[PDB]
């Protein structure tokens, strides 16, 4: 379908921020959203760990300490990358904006897509989570972006244990 070439365009994005904000920082995953998916439900069943989509936007003023505040912890983003996925995506632009929510509105689907407009800028980044099904990807929470970096620990180890248990054998 009509798209552009992600991969790269990431890589200049993870280039930049890397020097803009410093080395430390999370694994990106260098790629199409598609695979960020397989990759972690779609994946072994042994390295089987779940998503999280970061969105970035400037105009957010969360957005520019939580970078340093929260992304900014070694446990966090070497937890959130080995453990999840990390995967940003640029959506600052109107063109990206959309892009994404048009994504989204199929992908998880439009009771999603809509709440990202509700959600004023200022609560970004707005970290999500999901778990993967077969029938669509449905997210189990969605952090604001003013919470603690240990909520996303308990946040994230959670969506794990939780996980395991949702899921079951027989089906």
């Amino acid at each position: 379908e009509n798209a552009e070439n992600e991969g790269d365009a990431l890589l200049q994005f993870t280039a930049e921020f890397s020097s803009r904000y410093g080395d430390c920082h999370p694994v990106f995953f260098i790629g199409s959203l598609e695979a960020a998916f397989q990759e972690a439900f779609y994946v072994k069943a042994r390295d089987r760990k779940l998503l999280a989509i970061y969105l970035h936007h400037d105009e957010s003023v969360l957005t520019n300490v939580f970078c340093s505040q929260m992304l900014c912890a070694e446990s966090i983003v070497s937890y959130l990358s080995q453990n999840f996925i990390t995967w940003a995506w640029d959506l600052t632009k109107d063109s990206n904006r959309a892009r994404f929510l048009t994504m989204c509105n199929r992908h998880f689907g439009s009771v999603v897509a809509q709440t990202i407009r509700t959600q004023k800028t200022d609560q970004f980044p707005l970290f999500l989570i999901i778990m993967g099904k077969r029938s669509s990807n449905e997210v189990l929470n969605v952090i604001q972006g003013n919470t603690t970096v240990d909520e996303l620990m308990m946040r994230l180890m959670a969506a794990m244990e939780i996980f395991t248990a949702q899921q079951q054998e027989d089906i």
